[PDB]
């Protein structure tokens, strides 16, 4: 998994989701006065509003990614081995892993606003359910103004302040950050000969700006090709412009079906990139095998209602027959 | 710019192309009895017809990639400093660049037929017009059975049989065949702790065996990186599956804007991205702003006119509002 | 900075020391009845021999590194910008870096003794003179079962376990290690072609095993390459190979001057390299521009003196003209 | 085996030479009246005299590479796979690899008379004996004007200007100057942060704009270090300071024990690197068990006499015991 995001004139926040098997990913919208029950914090019965695409495996929203209402996005991306929830803290507000985002996303309308609330967070090991047992993850919160990366492990939890706005996977943020330093000369402009001046070398190729940057699509290396590429990708004119940039973004470090074998030839693989509008709440995707575009607006719904609305995501391809 | 083929059932062609403006790219189908006249040799009344995306010129289809209705492809792919095209030579099937891709097309059905033509190939210096002169060019041509590389350089005209499919811009096929040499190395799979017995390493991220792949967007980088894909691509037999992994190879080594600078801020970036499938003669396309598949099939044309049956390109995000 | 352990039959420990000014380095024996006087701990007036090589700028032997009579070894390495010493610290042994070498080689055996005694340790920002300021250290300390490493940071004081028996200089130890993990696939043998089994790349050069592994001076890079060429360094058990093939470890990590600007054309460059028998009390040392091995042996000495005993360092070539 | 010129103000030729089994080799000088008697062409009676170091296998001088006493130079270095030896071709000048470096060195001054004298070569498949078959090889030869790589391959005899005094094994001398453009940013200095000025990049380390060299065994990238070290190397005019030097260039690529296995656990290693001085006729070398430098000054001997004078290697450590 990827999480980015990128300015244009809106804001926007979004994730490939990489993984081997797809469940039944639905888009889910989950309006104010659907009751958010806690295990162990406060009930939030009314709350912002909240669009992500979500497990459909449960009456609950069980999102892997989601923006509200008011303009900030929350993605978990894998965190295998790294990832440690604790037991129950007294003093401590005490929240699931799969409760996180609804706890954050329902209540803050701002990462300054979520980084007072993670305060006195403690993430606890408490199970969904039997049938579904917590995944380890760590998290990307964002908004207009700036990100954070959330990790709870081993040593503790951890709330960093995200430079670049990416996350991806192992290992913890500090390791991610420190590697790019390793990376200083890469550019978007062609290289002066600096190897020696004894010699003429010539500019076979455009883009040798960036040899050096990492093709392969382990998590590190998806990390700085995904920085690279968001942080010198240029802004556009228009909302469609604008969301085509950023999954250029995404399609960067996306899985490709064959090339990573996680086990008995079984393929990990980018099953869907999303891009949201923080200002707009409109969530719009592509799925591995449906490269047009949809777009789920979290404002057409009746956002009082107190009952989940859940689309069943448009997985075929949609081709333009032109002639 | 990168083209490719790739079978799953179907064969297909296509390639990304990569400049930074774009002009009046347009799909073009030449049926059969449109007439082509050459400079510097015998012309073709009734041939071959072919669609492909050309410049969007009334008086001749000035083609950057097509196929014909025989299921053979060919594409001009960007060749600067190293493409050297010719005086007339006596003797010779006298040829002009910007003539080359209907010459072939035209009177070839398979790459057997262009490889027998090719032996008598000059390729000369003769602009299609003063105000429209010839660009540096190398050719990958392909149909179900293998590929091609077709390369006028200083020493000569050389056509070398292409084993993975592929081809960028500089330097010559050789060396770039060559270099994958180096790459013998890089997996689809976990790698063994080959480093040290006496160590443990761990295994902290999925997509370890590829490490070591370029991700940059130079030429030798992206002929790398687009064969390693292609080659370790899997995709059903379907047609929507097999088009949609053929875009996500495509999608592995595309230019995004900002990322490669030509000089003082004009940046280069995949302007379209084309998949054709030659034995239903479907040109499908993507586009930098538009997402969304089109699709254009040579078959529902009248392939016995004489004119040119030109399309504008669906440039501008085409998506669907699902809420 | 690059510090190493070795095992043949005998144990060896000695390092490059890579720097861009020589502080008159010399050869120094500190004998037993030397007395040291520390600031804020007690004194040792009785203390193992220590051999090490110096800066020859007081009657103070200013070990860059060192091994004593029983067979421990201690090394300081540049660690700019990540080392902080502290204030004095109430109920801990509040020892300088400039003593520290002293502090564990006078009084300790085994690394294992030196655990204990480092268990109590703050290190101390206390210069030597007004005229000598401290240098920025991290430490490596070896004897024949194991090595650790030691690094003051401003989060405090770590001691770690070193799996590899190597250390360079920036970053943290914790990075270092970690960083190995992507480096699994390197080998001393030459790789099956994994890449694709659709085609056949040449094996043309002997060594493609290590492709990947890194070149330049860099602390991070020169880390890998000497833990790569460490671990799978063979010789027999002899003397002159055991100390030929450290040698060989040592000269592969190198910095040759010219090749390391750390300012206005100033040049950092491997000073000397030295290997000390730990069995044997013998320090063996080669420098830039003499290439013989000079041996200065603990043992020949009396080591009941009370003062220093200081050998010059051979630093012009000693060639064997043979004719 | 990587072999290089270099200038400070005397000039200098040498080579690592690199392999896995030893085949007695000793300094040997060939005076100017030992006969050479040639297969295909005319003897020499009467010629230049040489000095190198050759295979003591038989009475002949099998050299690995040599200097005469005219300050020419050249080696031959393994070139497995791309060398290919002729038939006798009437109106040549037909000359056994073995016989290569005795007829160039018997005859020509400089670099320039090699050039003339090579115009008509053609080199021949003839043994030396049925018990000592060809080796495949190419050349280097240099003077103090200029060095060249003579190159028979399949394709036929090649003679390039060397324009920066190295070369190793495999591939052809064009691709491993082609390749030189990829490492066109490394830098001697730090380089600045072009990633993105969004973002604050450490300098945690010296020799950072380095990054990028490779430091494995192989062919190319051995090329690609020994290049980078040597035309970056700054030179001391005295000759111990520039003999210095230039061994530490040829460490730079060494081949270390354990590191490169050729199959079965047989390694691969730089079992002599020789330095000679072409104005002074100095035989300069070390080996993989002796890091002292030996000497052998061919003008010493007398050079009018009619026999071979061996020296024996030193292969023992020379180890200066100090104390």
């Amino acid at each position: 998994c990827t999480a980015i995001t990128y300015v244009s004139k809106d804001h926007y926040f979004g994730r490939n989701f990489d993984y081997e098997i797809s469940y039944n990913e639905v888009v889910t919208i989950t309006p104010r006065n659907y009751k958010f029950s806690f295990r162990e914090v406060g009930n939030l019965d009314h709350h912002f509003a909240i669009i992500g695409i979500a497990a459909g495996i449960a009456d609950y929203p069980l999102y892997y990614d989601a923006i509200n209402e008011k303009g900030l996005g929350m993605a978990g991306l894998n965190f295998s081995g790294y990832a440690d929830y604790k037991k129950i803290e007294e003093g401590k507000e005490n929240v699931s892993p799969f409760e996180f985002i609804p706890w954050v996303l329902g209540q803050c309308s701002t990462v300054d606003e979520a980084k007072k609330l993670l305060k006195n967070l403690n993430l606890v090991n408490i199970n969904f359910s039997d049938e579904l047992p917590l995944s380890p993850l760590h998290w990307l919160l964002a908004d207009k103004e700036q990100s954070i990366v959330v990790e709870s492990t081993k040593e503790g939890l951890r709330v960093f302040d995200n430079p670049v706005g990416v996350l991806t996977n192992n290992p913890t943020f500090d390791y991610q950050l420190f590697n790019l330093n390793n990376y200083r000369v890469l550019s978007t402009r062609t290289p002066k000969n600096n190897f020696s001046d004894q010699i003429e070398l010539d500019i076979y190729s455009r883009g040798m700006g960036g040899i050096g940057l990492p093709g392969d699509l382990s998590s590190v290396s998806r990390f700085v090709k995904a920085t690279f590429t968001k942080l010198n990708s240029v802004s556009r004119s228009s909302e469609y412009e604008s969301i085509s940039q950023f999954f250029h973004i995404l399609s960067s470090v996306e899985q490709q079906k064959g090339l990573c074998d996680v086990g008995d030839e079984k393929y990990a693989y980018t099953i869907y990139s999303s891009c949201c509008n923080l200002e707009k709440g409109i969530y719009y995707y592509r799925t591995y095998d449906n490269s047009q575009i949809t777009a789920v607006d979290m404002n057409k719904e009746n956002l009082e209602k107190d009952s989940l609305i859940v689309y069943p995501m448009v997985e075929t391809q949609q081709i333009n027959y032109a002639n």
